[PDB]
C-alpha cells in the first residue's frame, strides 16, 4: 500500500493518500469531496480565486480534487467526513471526467475485491505535517 502525492497520480490507476477535506456535499445520488495535500497536479481543474464561492477555504489553481463517493462510502461519509478534516484514501479508482480533468472514484464494492477505504485521520498525526508544511508555503508565499 504505497502512497502517492496527488501530483504524482495519473487517471485510471489506483492510487492511495492523505489529504485534507475543503469541500463536502451530499446529494440524493452521491457524496462529493474536493480534497487537497497541497502538491499541484496538471489535471486538476484550475480553482479560480474570482468565481468560487467565498465558502471556499482552500487553495487556488490546480491544486485539489473532486472525490466522488457511491453506496457504502456514500452511507459512510455523508454525515461523517467533515470540511477540514484529514482523510487517508486508498485503492481509489482515478478516472477523466467529461471535460478532462482527473478525479478520483469510490464505487459500490460489496465484494471487497478492491480493498478501497477512506478514514478520518486525526490532526495531530505525524503523517499530515508534510501537508501542514506546504499549507504554511502557500499560506506565506
Amino acid at each position: 500500500d504505497s502512497f502517492s502525492l496527488l501530483s504524482q497520480i495519473t487517471p485510471h490507476q489506483r492510487c492511495s493518500f492523505y489529504a485534507q477535506v475543503i469541500k463536502t456535499w451530499y446529494s440524493d445520488k452521491n457524496f462529493t469531496l474536493y480534497v487537497t495535500d497541497y502538491t499541484e497536479n496538471e489535471l486538476f481543474f484550475p480553482m479560480s480565486p474570482y468565481t468560487s464561492s467565498s465558502r471556499w477555504r482552500g487553495p487556488f489553481g490546480r491544486f485539489s480534487i473532486r472525490c466522488i463517493l457511491w453506496d457504502e462510502h456514500d452511507f459512510y461519509c455523508r454525515n461523517y467526513i467533515k470540511e477540514g478534516d484529514y482523510v487517508v484514501m486508498k485503492n481509489v479508482r482515478t478516472k477523466i471526467d467529461h471535460l478532462g480533468y482527473l478525479e478520483c472514484i469510490l464505487h459500490g464494492d460489496s465484494a471487497k475485491r478492491y480493498n478501497m477505504s477512506i478514514e478520518k485521520v486525526d490532526s495531530e498525526e505525524p503523517e499530515l505535517n508534510e501537508i501542514k508544511s506546504r499549507k504554511r508555503l502557500y499560506v506565506q508565499n
